[PDB]
């Protein structure tokens, strides 16, 4: 099991090894301060593909099982963040700093994600030193400390306007013990500068209150005293062992990236591998509004972590009561492994739609079919307000469906001015702001082996004389085919035109002489790429494409980075860089899919948005890969 | 029950009345000859909407219940086809010829659909007088009358190259007891001219045999005698009463149009009507190939009948064993009513995806959700080789999903020459020819009443200085909104761009000041419109649009016609005619959706193609139609 996530035991071992080997004093990350040194996280380091295949296919010994550790080195003249490969598990003996060889240089400290202790300290500052200065205005709008509901804060990101910044607009909301505290904005937002290593030097650089901007809370309060601020009062058949799933028809290895999310490796249909890896790479949301956080937010969720933020699947609600559930173990912001109970679930679903069927007239007595049962692998990420359920469903005919379903609660903004220009009013003093939802997937298809080619097939109409009546013409329907040659030709612009039939194929043909292939059919209602003029769109440049094929490279494991979120102006990973006109004829190919939709909140979204529809994502379908409809057991 | 399809009793009554009022000159259509007079079909005549609404909403007496009869008047100097409104049911007293007032003039005789007795006679001619003339070439390729498999014919359409023609290329295939006879072409096709009223004057105007054309079968045979033709040997929670479905949340009336297919009327959510009618209008397929039938076929299925050709749903396969099944009754090509057992089925499906859910960190103890159970109304049309399952699914949040799933067997063509230019080889001597699958729906939404407006909403980015940092800009995401004014502006070109949020709205707003609305979200992978240069594309001009909104007109009940198939060059109904720049501001609006996909057959399609995916069609979703998430029972 070389693709299995590190276990509770391996997580503890690496940690012990790190404490022992790291000369600079370490602090439990759950309690670390900017200036401390701490281990931010440790998880599996995926092995090199060649070594993994030599093992899986040729029985060579397994590749050294390694872990990747992200260390925040804040206690030093020039703090940095460092990635260390530690291995070979069970008992490590080396610790390799690979930061520079993977990024060209050091990782600046302001790129590290904000720590939970950092959030807790920002909150102590806001509730103990900041808000009381505006007690008067706060009693008026919100019964602050006078029986009114408790207040709580809401993060936003990126944090600033250029590289180096760590200034975040935190919004103030009623802690209504109900469906979404973020559905009750107060209209108060604070720009706190928390870039300094000593929290004692943090400050609020600006404040936004119900439509107006102020220098600080003391100015808001004193102008309110002077009767100059109008305050609005705000009311209220298969088995699973280790990391492998096995069914009569399918077989694959599953896992969860702490930052990347759900992933699957070594997918095989009837013994034949169709893909080395299929995994989530990034999920994002771009917001609009006339209040600070709504107008500035551009999320690249791996910065928080689709794995880290994964939640327990509710039996009977998220998965069937009789589904098989599996646990996940991780070490993120703690020096002891945590286990996430019921992080995954696998079960068989009856689509209630006949898979195959045909009927006829009389004394042709042989018509019927079978129902369509599919195998589902599921997990759920809960990022602040939205819940993302990730699906990978395997069909009995060799097809795979990968989908994203968004549910949860929407984040709201205090309504004022030209608010409707940025969304819809969904309550009193509340606007539901516009945003897009995007997801990116890495699809490493190895069709009939490693060496693949990309084919673009479509239709065309060409008028031609009718043979049996030459005086008449007929718009002749036909298929068009072109073997793509370079990456540039296989980078299809979001919302643009792309071949209706696009597939990756091996050199060998099926019995009938057609290239064996697996095509990709995307399903999305994406909203329109962010203009490249944005000083930060390169950090999520995967959003420029609906689909893109490049050469699989050991040096390009991901289309995004945990480090992009707190510094999109100078991205740590710019997916578009992977597209550099290389040949895609007979190479190990990787397909990357973008899927998403536009969300203009509406009244039906309150108190919670529902999963109506079949999600967003893609299908991988066999196209002349077999010589006929494949068997089924 | 004014939307209910005519019952066996009413069907018998209308028929008795017609025999009585039309006298002796009548023959059972099951046995009629071109020159005979016969009743082709009788079914419900939908009532005027105003009268129906006055009855459903104001308790006015119901509209006269009537039937529409299509009579073939072939026994006369100038044969024609006539539509007669017969009524009031139970005991009819009048018979109104409405042909001229609905079409501007008489329906020419060659437009009538080919009768089953007509097909049977074409077959007697082919097997008794034609093929024997080529016994020698047929012995060789197919062991004709020497122990080889029986042969059978395959229809194609249109029939000719211009208005007035009734010449059809019939293909010859092995009749195999297995997975589809049309999967075994012989390479032999015959153009039979059956326009003449006396079958005795019918002739084969041309023959195609394995790549070459001939004048007739005697020429094929004698040239083969002359050792000049090389012959390839070819081997081998709710209740349903009457026509109304009732559930805790939904209520609607269902039915099946003999030619139009599944249909639903008076759809109500929590007592409020969302749509007067949602129904199938047409389904089509455009083929390509280098053999006669595949290069000429352009199907407009209503010409045969999605209702007429509907098949019994297989319990346990097409619908769950415990679903509720309903029968359908019809009079098509018979003088006695026929009943189609299990023509519909209704049941509750668990999508296996949580409808709503949210989770959190600690001591916010109130996270969970409910599973998503949906109501399904289903029926299946079996058109020759294709099986079309029509779904209408009603969600508990007010949303409706309408889909088409294609399954069954592909029609094949004998492989020769440039075959691969028109499809993929899927067997020995067999090509699976390219084709598109299209379906058109009539969606008569009455959002908050009859008077509706169309809104186009989308997103846009506009760079704006950052208030708290004026030296910096930010691509500001926002919503754009435009009230469409005329039909021309709401006719969105297939494959073109269209607003991401398009909805029909009433004059009244919801509690938050936004127009109450239902948006249409289409889901298709259509192939590209037939060029308007085609002398026949006007007959299916609905294929030009992804979506179109027009004024509901009593005079424009359907976007197609049973009579278009045998005469597309001079269509009886040209949908684009409905788009004539009228106002769409505050009128009874009707939305028409087109959905489809491209199908390049592949090996996996043999012996039968599967329904992997979620079909093609559209979603109708509430957009500020409610004041919050609707309740659920
Ligand atoms: C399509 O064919 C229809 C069937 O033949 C035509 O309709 C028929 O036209 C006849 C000729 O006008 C009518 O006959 C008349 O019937 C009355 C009342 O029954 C007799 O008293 C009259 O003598 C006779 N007219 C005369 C003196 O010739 C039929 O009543 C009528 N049948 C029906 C069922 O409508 C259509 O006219 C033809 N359509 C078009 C547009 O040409
Ligand atoms: C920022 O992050 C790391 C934390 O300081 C830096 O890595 C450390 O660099 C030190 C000096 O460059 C190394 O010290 C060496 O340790 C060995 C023991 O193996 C001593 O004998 C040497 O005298 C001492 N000096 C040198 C230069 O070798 C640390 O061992 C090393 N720690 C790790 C885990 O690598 C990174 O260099 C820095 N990042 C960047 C890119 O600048
Ligand atoms: C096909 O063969 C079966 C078996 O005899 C028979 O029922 C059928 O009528 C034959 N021809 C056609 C066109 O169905
Ligand atoms: C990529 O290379 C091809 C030749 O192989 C060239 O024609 C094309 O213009 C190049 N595109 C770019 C990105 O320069
Ligand atoms: C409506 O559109 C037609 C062409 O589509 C144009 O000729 C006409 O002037 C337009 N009239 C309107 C709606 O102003
Ligand atoms: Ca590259
Ligand atoms: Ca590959
Ligand atoms: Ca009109
Ligand atoms: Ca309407
Ligand atoms: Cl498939
Ligand atoms: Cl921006
Ligand atoms: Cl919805
Ligand atoms: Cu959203
Ligand atoms: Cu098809």
């Amino acid at each position: 099991q070389l693709f299995a996530d590190l276990s509770r035991e391996e997580l503890t071992t690496v940690m012990s090894f790190l404490t022992q080997q790291l000369g600079p004093d370490l602090v439990d990350a759950a309690q670390a301060r900017p200036s401390d040194n701490c281990v931010f996280s440790v998880e599996l380091q995926l092995p090199p593909k060649a070594a993994a295949l030599a093992h899986l296919d040729r029985g060579s010994p397994p590749p050294a099982r390694e872990a990747l550790a992200i260390v925040f080195f804040g206690g030093q003249p020039q703090p940095n963040v460092t990635e260390l490969v530690v291995g070979p598990l069970p008992q490590p003996s080396y610790m390799r700093d690979v930061t520079v060889e993977r990024h060209g240089g050091p990782l600046p400290y302001y790129r590290r994600p904000v720590l939970l202790r950092e959030y807790l300290d920002i909150d102590q500052m806001i509730f103990n030193r900041e808000l009381p200065q505006a007690a008067g205005v706060l009693h008026h709008c919100c019964s602050y400390k006078q029986g009114g509901q408790k207040l709580l804060t809401m993060n936003s990101a990126p944090r600033g306007v250029q590289s180096g910044d760590r200034s975040t607009w935190f919004g103030i909301y009623y802690n209504i013990t109900k469906g979404g505290p973020y559905l009750h904005p107060v209209g108060l937002e604070l720009l706190v500068d928390h870039k300094a290593l000593d929290p004692a030097d943090w400050t609020v650089q600006k404040v936004f209150f119900q439509g107006r901007y102020y220098e600080n809370l003391a100015q808001l309060e004193e102008q309110f005293e002077a009767g100059q601020v109008n305050v609005v009062v705000i009311p209220d058949r298969f088995s699973v062992q280790g990391n492998r799933v096995a069914s009569s028809l399918w077989t694959f290895s599953f896992g969860l990236g702490a930052f990347s999310g759900p992933r699957v490796f070594d997918v095989r249909f009837q013994g034949e591998r169709l893909a080395y890896e299929i995994s989530l790479q990034e999920a994002g949301a771009v917001y609009g509004g006339n209040t600070p956080a709504a107008m500035l937010t551009r999320y690249m969720d791996s910065g928080f972590g689709m794995g880290y933020f994964a939640t327990p699947l509710i039996r009977g609600v998220d998965c069937p009561y009789l589904a098989t559930y599996m646990d996940w173990h991780f070490v993120v912001e703690s020096q002891t492994p945590k286990t996430l109970h019921d992080a995954f679930c696998v079960f068989e679903q009856n689509k209630g739609l006949p898979l195959r069927r045909h009927h006829s007239d009389f004394l042709s007595h042989y018509f019927g079919g079978v129902a369509q049962t599919v195998l589902v692998f599921r997990s759920v990420s809960t990022m602040l307000n939205y819940d993302y359920v990730w699906d990978m469903v395997f069909y009995p005919n060799g097809a795979i469906e990968v989908k994203l379903h968004a549910t949860g609660y929407i984040s709201s903004a205090f309504l004022f001015g030209a608010a409707r220009r940025y969304g819809n009013q969904v309550g009193e003093h509340t606007l539901g702001p516009v945003h897009t939802h995007s997801a990116h997937y890495k699809v490493d298809l190895d069709v009939g082996g490693l060496e693949n080619w990309v084919w673009a097939e479509d239709m065309a109409f060409v008028p031609t004389a009718i043979p049996w009546s030459p005086e008449h013409q007929i718009q002749r329907l036909q298929v068009t085919r072109k073997q793509l040659e370079t990456e540039e030709q296989a980078a299809f612009p979001l919302g643009g035109a792309s071949p209706r039939y696009l597939y990756l194929a091996s050199k060998q043909s099926n019995k009938w002489g057609h290239p064996r292939g697996y095509r990709i059919q995307t399903v999305s209602f994406a909203g329109g790429p962010m203009p490249q003029n944005s000083p930060m769109e390169r950090a999520f440049s995967w959003g420029r494409y609906q689909l893109a094929i490049t050469q699989r490279k050991e040096t390009e494991p991901s289309s995004s980075s945990v480090f992009n979120q707190n510094d999109p102006w100078t991205p740590t990973v710019d997916f578009s860089d992977f597209i550099n006109n290389e040949t895609i004829a007979g190479k190990d190919l990787v397909a990357w899919v973008t899927a998403g939709f536009l969300h203009i909140p509406h009244a039906e979204d309150i108190p919670n948005t529902v999963t109506v529809g079949n999600g967003v994502g893609f299908f991988l379908r066999p196209y002349n890969f077999f010589d006929q409809e494949p068997s089924m057991d």
